[PDB]
C-alpha cells in the first residue's frame, strides 16, 4: 500500500506536466498561426524561433512519455510480483503440473516487463546524454 | 547483450571524466574572477559591472554540471544493477535449493532500480520548477 501511493504521486505529477506541455504547445499553435498569416524580415526570424521551442516542448513530452510507461510496467511488476510471492506460500511437491506451469508462466510474464522496462531506461539515459549538446 | 552494457558504461564513465574537467575549467575561470574582484587583477576590472556578472554565470555553469554528475551517478548505479541483474536472471534460467534465493537477490535489485528512476525522476521534474 506505500509502494503503490509513492506511485500514484508520481503518476500525477507527470499528468499534471503532460497537461502544462499540451497547454504550452496550444500557445505555440496559435503564434504560429498569426505568424504564417502574416506571411501575405523580424518575421521570417519568429518562425524559426517557433520551431525551436515546439521542438523543446516535444522533447519534453517525449521523456513524460518514457516516465509514465516506466511507471506502468513498475504497477504490472508489483502485480505480478504479488501474484508469484501468494503462489510460493505453498511448498513445491504439494502442487500438480500445471499449477507448476502457471508459476513458470507468471515468472516469464515479470521478465519480459522488466526487459521492456531496461529497454526504456536505457533510451531516456541515450537522450539525457545527447541533449549535452 | 553484455557488450551493449559494457559501451554503455564506458561512455558514461567517460562523461564523467569531461564532466569532471569542464569542473576543473570553471574553478580556473573562477579563481580569476575572484582575483579580479578583490582588484588584485587590474585597477579598472573590479568597477566593471560586466565582472560580477561573470561570476553569476560561473556559478549557474557550476550548477548545471553538478546536475549533469548527479544524473551521470544515477545512470552508473543502474547501469551495475542492471548488469547484476541480467546475470542472476542467467544463472536462473539455466537452473530450471539456492533456485529460490537467486531469485529473491534478483527482486531486490529490481527493486533498487525502481528506486533510482524514482529519484531520476524526482530530480528531472525539478529542473524545471
Amino acid at each position: 500500500k506505500q509502494e503503490e501511493l509513492k506511485r500514484l504521486h508520481r503518476a500525477q505529477i507527470i499528468q499534471r506536466q503532460l497537461q502544462q506541455v499540451e497547454e504550452r504547445q496550444r500557445r505555440l499553435e496559435e503564434r504560429g498561426v498569426a505568424v504564417e498569416k502574416a506571411l501575405r524580415p523580424k518575421l521570417m526570424q519568429e518562425w524559426f524561433k517557433l520551431v525551436q521551442e515546439k521542438n523543446a516542448m516535444v522533447r519534453y513530452e517525449s521523456e513524460l512519455m518514457i516516465f509514465a510507461r516506466e511507471l506502468e510496467l513498475e504497477d504490472r511488476q508489483s502485480r505480478l510480483q504479488q501474484e508469484l510471492r501468494e503462489r510460493m506460500a505453498v511448498e513445491d511437491h504439494l502442487k500438480t503440473e500445471e499449477e507448476l506451469s502457471e508459476e513458470k508462466q507468471i515468472l516469464n510474464e515479470m521478465l519480459e516487463v522488466v526487459e521492456q522496462r531496461d529497454s526504456l531506461v536505457a533510451l531516456l539515459e541515450e537522450q539525457r546524454l545527447r541533449e549535452r549538446e
